[PDB]
C-alpha cells in the first residue's frame, strides 16, 4: 500500500522531470538493460572514428538475475563530439527542426557478455591494463577476467572461467579497489567484517590466490575499501560500524588502522578520495548524509551535505573538477554538490536546497545502485538502477558554467 502510493508519487514527478530535460539536461540517454546492473565503471579509452560528430566510449557492466545466466558485461555508448551541431537527437528525438525528420541519437549496444557466477556485485577494471577486471560475487570469492581471453558470445555450457580466483573472504561484499600506483594491488570489503588484499602483479592469470594480507579493524560488515591516489600505501575503509578508517600497508598491525573517526550516525556505505585534492575524502552513509573529510584533521568533519531522502551507496568525485562530487541511493536520486558554492547566500532558489547542491537528477524511478564520471567527456555521468535502466546524461553548461 505503501509502495502503491509511492509508486503513483514516483510517476507524478517523473512527469514533471520528462517535461523539463530539454531545459536541465544537453544530454538524456535512456536504455533498458536485459538485466538490472549493480555496477557501473567507464572504461578509460575512446575512439573518434575518422569521419563523424560522434565517439565510441565503453562501459563496465553486470547482471542481476536470480537464475543461473549472470554475465560480466561490457557495452559501447556513442556520445557527441566537441565538435558536432546541438540537436533534438541530445534529449533522444529525431524530430527535424523545420519538419520532417532531424537526427538519430547515439547508439548503446552490448559489446561483450562473459558467463558470471552469481550476481556481479561490482567490477572494476585495473587502471595499469584496463583489460583485466576484478567482481565482487556472491560466493565471497573476487574474479579476475581479462575480457580479451573470451569470446564477445557467451559458452551455452553456462560454466564460468574465470583467468583467477581471489580467496580469502567467508561472504560477499560489494568493496573493491585496486591500486593505481602498484599494479595488480587489488583491496576488497566484505559482510565477513574483514578487508582482503591481493597482489596479482607476479601470478600467472585460471589458477586461485590467497590474501597477502587480511585487515580486521572493523568489528561489522565493511560497506566500502578505496586507495589513495597519489600515496600508494594508504587506503580507506568505511563500514556498517559508522567508522571510517584509514590503513597503512607499511604498519605491522593488521588489526588497528592509522585513523578511527565515527564519521556517520548510520552504516557507512561508501567513500571517494578527491583526485586533486590529496587531503579530502568524502563518506556516504544510511544517515542521508555525505560527510566532507581532511586526513590532515580527522577529529572535525569538515561538511555535511544534505538533501538525500534515503540510505546512500555511492560517492565520486568530478575527474575533471576539483570541488565537484556526486552521491547517489535509494532516494532514486543522484545529487551533484560542489564545495565552493558552501556559505552563499541564495534567493529562497533557497527554498529547494542549500548552495553547494548544483543539480539533482530526477530520471530514475527506481533506486540507482552505481555511477560512473565518463573520464574524457567533462560532466557525463553514466546511472544505472534496480528497474534495469541505465542513462546517459549530462546537465545544461548554463547550470555549471
Amino acid at each position: 500500500f505503501d509502495d502503491a502510493v509511492e509508486e503513483r508519487v514516483i510517476n507524478e514527478e517523473y512527469k514533471i522531470w520528462k517535461k523539463n530535460t530539454p531545459f536541465l539536461y544537453d544530454l538524456v540517454m535512456t536504455h533498458a538493460l536485459e538485466w538490472p546492473s549493480l555496477t557501473a565503471q567507464w572504461l578509460p579509452d575512446v575512439t573518434r572514428p575518422e569521419g563523424k560528430d560522434f565517439s565510441i566510449h565503453r562501459l563496465v557492466l553486470g547482471t542481476h538475475t536470480s537464475d543461473e545466466q549472470n554475465h560480466l558485461v561490457i557495452a559501447s555508448v556513442q556520445l557527441p563530439n566537441d565538435d558536432a551541431q546541438f540537436d533534438a537527437s541530445h534529449y533522444d528525438s529525431e524530430k527535424g527542426e523545420f519538419g520532417g525528420f532531424g537526427s538519430v541519437s547515439g547508439k548503446i549496444e552490448i559489446e561483450i557478455k562473459i558467463n558470471h557466477e552469481g550476481e556481479v556485485n561490482r567490477a572494476r577494471y585495473m587502471p595499469q591494463n584496463p583489460c583485466i577486471i576484478a567482481t565482487k560475487t556472491p560466493s565471497s570469492d573476487v574474479l579476475v577476467f581479462d575480457y580479451t581471453k573470451h569470446p564477445s558470445k557467451p559458452d551455452p555450457s553456462g560454466e564460468c572461467n574465470p583467468d583467477l580466483r581471489l580467496r580469502g573472504h567467508q561472504k560477499e561484499g560489494y568493496g573493491l579497489s585496486w591500486n593505481p600506483n602498484l599494479s595488480g594491488h587489488l583491496l576488497s570489503a566484505s559482510d565477513d567484517h574483514t578487508i582482503c588484499l591481493w597482489d596479482i602483479s607476479a601470478v600467472p592469470k585460471g589458477k586461485v590466490v590467497d590474501a597477502k594480507t587480511i585487515f580486521t579493524g572493523h568489528t561489522a560488515v565493511v560497506e566500502d575499501v578505496s586507495w589513495h591516489l597519489l600515496h600508494e600505501s594508504l587506503f580507506g575503509s568505511v563500514a556498517d560500524d559508522q567508522k571510517l578508517m584509514i590503513w597503512d600497508t607499511r604498519s605491522n598491525n593488521t588489526s588497528k588502522p592509522s585513523h578511527s573517526v565515527d564519521a556517520h550516525t548510520a552504516e557507512v556505505n561508501c567513500l571517494s578520495f578527491n583526485p586533486y585534492s590529496e587531503f579530502i575524502l568524502a563518506t556516504g552513509s544510511a544517515d542521508k548524509t555525505v560527510a566532507l573529510w581532511d586526513l590532515r584533521n580527522l577529529k572535525l568533519k569538515l561538511h555535511s551535505f544534505e538533501s538525500h531522502k534515503d540510505e546512500i551507496f555511492q560517492v565520486q568525485w568530478s575527474p575533471h573538477n576539483e570541488t565537484i562530487l556526486a552521491s547517489s541511493g535509494t532516494d532514486r536520486r543522484l545529487n551533484v554538490w560542489d564545495l565552493s558554492k558552501i556559505g552563499e547566500e541564495q534567493s529562497p532558489d533557497a527554498e529547494d536546497g542549500p548552495p553547494e547542491l548544483l543539480f539533482i537528477h530526477g530520471g530514475h524511478t527506481a533506486k540507482i545502485s552505481d555511477f560512473s564520471w565518463n573520464p574524457n567527456e567533462p560532466w557525463v555521468i553514466c546511472s544505472v538502477s534496480e528497474d534495469n535502466i541505465m542513462q546517459v546524461w549530462q546537465m545544461a553548461e548554463n547550470i555549471y558554467n
